[PDB]
DNA sequence: CTAGGTAACATTACTCGCG
DNA sequence: GCGAGTAATGTTAC
DNA sequence: CTAGGTAACATTAC
DNA sequence: GTAATGTTAC
């Protein structure tokens, strides 16, 4: 594991040859099996996760009992980098939830690396800024939508994931995430998910099959929003 | 304006005296009447904005007619980043609420000064964390709580907005915000936030007078939890 | 006063091992 | 070439 | 079943 | 005469 491998992870992919074959030889393997906690929120921070394989979803627990899915990560995706960066601890509590198998960079190693091409600086610049975008969206999903907008707003974010400039009319989707997982990303309940996604399907939005999702863009764009 | 001013201001904090003497003469001043649009969200942002006088509100709205009031900046605050460094479009919409005066830095200048001083960047991205943090807490308190809770964890951050450090027993603080003010930033109805704030008050929690508030840090932790 | 949350239950689909 | 634990998916009455 | 939400009105504040 | 809380009902 040493070249164009590592474009695929995010940050990564802005990097120039020199720096990205090299500096990938300072990244240890690691696996966890599944239903393991990799780490948790008030855990010390002092390295950086790149994932190979599984399923790595990233939350936030309260007190209560009250869990709310951050993201659910996979394979080329990169995490774990905030706490680093910043000298604070860990912001959200990171479990695998099957066999899961990722490489790990140290601290230092990634900080004297940012320090060594500046450009790379830029990169994590980027990626942060993307992020947030990303949060913030999701913040006013739960703040000024309803149920059903929210599953179609999170619909059209994660067609838009695959296809990212284009989109069409109709387009199938291959989720990988229970009902239960869509409630706990849009802070809701199961069986009221499950209402919300099964409204959508009789009111002609999207049409679903074993495992796949067919979206009609039209009538979910009409469901994100009103008239 | 040439001095330990610029210090003031996030990002700027952790800046060289030789990085921030300089920097700060390509600066233009602009100011806004109170209730002016600065900018939208699909504006193309080319340019990044500080603060020195009045009070910017960004906020989210959605076509509905619903709104979320994400930030309410004042003096010594610095917005408008996001949308330069990263090449996409505006977040978020910036309106001035009272007569607003502060400095414009072109998006050129700004990214060819991060290229210039590289420790700079390092300032960028810890300042980036940090409103990524401040976001992503805001998420859970609307996610995972109900509207009393939501009030005593927006007073318990922003008494933290002062006393980043310590944090004493009983801390009075000068709000600056209406109660409709506040349903906006938590996702609420005026109404119901006056009422949560009374359930407060009523409670042993936050006693509040003509524009202060003494908030009981312990019956507030009591209350932002359970 | 409507949109939701929490506690129960009834199907329906996977998933192992043993074999 | 079976059953035993799950686990996901809907539904209901508060 | 219940917070939280809608409209409509009431008691204070150069 | 204002902007702002509090209230009520449903
Ligand atoms: N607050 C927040 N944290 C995230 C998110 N996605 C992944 N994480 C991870 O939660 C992790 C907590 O500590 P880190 O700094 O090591 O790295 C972090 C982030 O990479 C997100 O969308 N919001
Ligand atoms: N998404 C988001 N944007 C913010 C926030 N606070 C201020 N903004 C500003 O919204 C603005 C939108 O475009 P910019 O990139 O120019 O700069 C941005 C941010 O600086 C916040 O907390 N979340």
């Amino acid at each position: 594991r040493s070249s164009a491998f590592w474009r695929s992870f995010p940050i990564f992919e802005e990097f120039d040859s020199e720096t990205l074959c090299e500096l990938s030889g300072i990244a240890s393997y690691r696996k966890w099996s599944a239903g393991t906690v990799i780490f948790q929120r008030g855990d010390q921070g002092d390295y950086m996760i790149v994932v190979v394989s599984g399923r790595i979803k990233l939350s936030l627990f309260t007190p209560q009992g009250r869990e709310l899915m951050l993201r659910q990560h996979e394979a080329g995706a990169l995490f774990g980098e905030m706490a680093l960066l910043d000298g604070q601890p860990r912001s959200a509590d990171a479990t695998a939830v099957t066999a899961a198998e990722g490489y790990v960079i140290g601290k230092k190693d990634f900080l004297a690396l940012i320090t060594q091409r500046p450009k790379t600086a830029e990169a994590v610049i980027r990626f942060l800024c993307a992020q947030l975008r990303d949060t913030t969206d999701r913040l006013e999903t739960i703040a000024l939508y309803d149920l059903n907008a929210r599953v179609a707003r999170f619909f059209l974010a994660t067609l838009r994931q695959i296809h990212g400039s284009e989109m069409p009319q109709s387009a199938n989707l291959r989720l990988t995430l229970s009902q239960t997982d869509i409630a706990s990303i849009l802070g809701a309940s199961r069986p009221k998910v499950n209402r919300a996604i099964l409204s959508l399907e009789e009111s002609g939005a999207i049409k679903r099959a074993d495992g796949i999702i067919c979206c009609n863009v039209g009538r979910l764009l009409s469901i994100a929003d009103p008239e």
